[PDB]
């Protein structure tokens, strides 16, 4: 074994250097076990920990006439040309600027009443305002304006009375109070989850926003996209339409065409055995990899609503079960790094549900956000299923027919499936929960029509 000696190897070709590591590699790998201070038997500190010295530098600034000069200047023509060219370039989401760090990206009347007339002048013990500021031209125009305003106001009260006066006004009239919103519908909005989301975004060079094919606009998070455009514009955002196997092919094609106007969009079907769109996604990520040639590698973040298949997409890319997947929301709790290649990293993130007042509890329940078992009255959301699914699809799925409304549908399904309580009365809550779970998990086919 003379030829395997380190002296012989050095003839053929720091501390710890061998065949598998050179000095640079050894010095880099020693970082993970560094940062510890040195103590002796006497207690004296031979050396302090790295970045932990207690010495006091003499903080000084030397005088120089160059501190006061102009640091950056540009001509008018060059500034105008730069504005035009790069401002036109930015708006395209299919365009990417190379070496964006070294670019000069930072280069990119009603009168006030108060100044002439103060609050004291307008009203109070010391007021001096005695006549209207802008008096009417004459009496007839004033009466015409009053008549027009009264007509408009009466119309407005009639319009908003059909929602408020018949609603909230009568609600408190009888003393009735609507039941408080269930805490289940507020899930996905804890500060832990949003800290995870912001960490993932801050660490991601490219962010993949995952949308469900059946309901892409419903699962799309406008607030996060607006925040990324305003605050981290150098990151790239793309659309991946997951679960395209549930909808018809033409629906997916139309949705991809509609969404590609905003930003690059790929239709995807996440599966370990037989998938769709894996090669296209790999090609796009590779393209982004060559575009960021300066960086050691690029990191890719997956964000979206819960149960959109982010972990499933990562598993499809790895062709392995490297990420936990489950239909129940809240499966992924923290971010997770996956090494797709040496140049590309993937980050798994918990699903986020941006808070919106206009999103009713029924819509959130129908987007797969919440756990169905925790809903109080699952039957009350059953009619919604009836207005999102074709009758023939339900007849094929459950092998039943002849219902007039949701109550009869639930009763017939429960009797057919034998979901009977003690005494023979059907289990309405359990069957309703099963129907909601089946709607969410894709057993019942449904989709939203794409815009014309
Ligand atoms: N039919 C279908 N189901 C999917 C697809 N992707 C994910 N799922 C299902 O959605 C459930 C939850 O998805 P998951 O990967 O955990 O989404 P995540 O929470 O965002 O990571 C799983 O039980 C999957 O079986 C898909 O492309 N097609
Ligand atoms: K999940
Ligand atoms: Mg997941």
């Amino acid at each position: 074994g003379t030829g395997k000696k380190e002296k012989s190897r050095r003839i053929r070709e720091v501390k710890g250097e061998n065949f598998y590591r050179d000095s640079k590699r050894v010095k880099f790998l020693n970082m993970y076990t560094s940062g510890k201070e040195i103590r002796n038997k006497k207690g004296n500190l031979i050396r302090a920990a790295s970045f932990q010295d207690s010495t006091i530098p003499d903080a000084r600034v030397q005088p120089d006439r160059r501190w006061f000069g102009n640091t950056r200047v540009i001509s008018q023509d060059a500034l105008q040309h730069f504005r035009s060219a790069l401002g036109e370039t930015q708006k395209d989401t299919y365009q990417v600027l190379l070496r964006r760090n070294k670019l000069p990206m930072s280069l990119l009347p009603k009168a006030r009443i108060l100044d002439t007339e103060s609050y004291a002048d307008a009203f109070g013990p010391k007021a001096q305002r005695k006549r209207p500021r802008l008096a009417a031209s004459n009496l007839e125009d004033l009466v015409k304006a009053t008549n027009e305003d009264i007509t408009k106001y009466e119309e407005k009260q009639v319009l908003d009375a059909t929602l408020g006066l018949m609603g909230n006004q009568e609600d408190k009239e009888n003393g009735w109070t609507s039941a408080a919103k269930e805490a289940i519908f507020s899930k996905g909005q804890s500060k832990r989850i949003w800290n995870e989301l912001y960490k993932v975004i801050d660490s991601s060079d490219v962010v993949i926003h995952v949308l469900d094919a059946r309901d892409p606009l419903g699962t799309r998070c406008k607030s996060v996209e607006e925040y990324m455009k305003k605050e981290t514009p150098h990151k790239h955002l793309i659309y991946v339409l997951n679960k395209c196997d549930l909808v018809p092919t033409w629906v997916a094609a139309a949705w991809v065409k509609h969404l590609s106007k905003e930003r690059p969009t790929l239709a995807f079907h996440a599966s370990i055995t037989n998938s769709f769109g894996k090669g296209s996604l790999i090609q796009l990520l590779r393209q982004f990899s060559q575009l960021h040639t300066d960086r050691k590698q690029i990191s890719v973040g997956f964000i979206g609503y819960p149960n959109t298949g982010k972990s499933s997409i990562i598993n499809t890319l790895r062709k392995k079960k490297v990420c936990q997947v489950a239909p129940i929301p809240g499966e992924t709790k923290v971010w997770q790094y996956i090494t797709l290649m040496k140049r590309i990293f993937l980050i798994d993130c918990p699903g986020i549900v941006p808070p919106s007042s206009k999103d009713s509890e029924e819509d959130i329940l129908f987007r797969g956000v919440v756990r169905v078992e925790h809903v109080t009255h699952p039957e009350q959301y059953i009619p919604g299923v009836l207005k999102r699914c074709q009758v023939k699809h339900l007849e094929r799925t459950y092998e039943i027919s002849g219902w007039k409304d949701a109550t009869e549908f639930i009763e017939i399904l429960a009797r057919k499936q034998g979901r009977l309580l003690k005494g023979g009365e059907p289990d309405e809550s359990g069957v309703s929960k099963q129907i909601l779970n089946d709607f969410n998990r894709g057993k019942i086919p449904w989709f939203v029509l794409p815009p014309e």
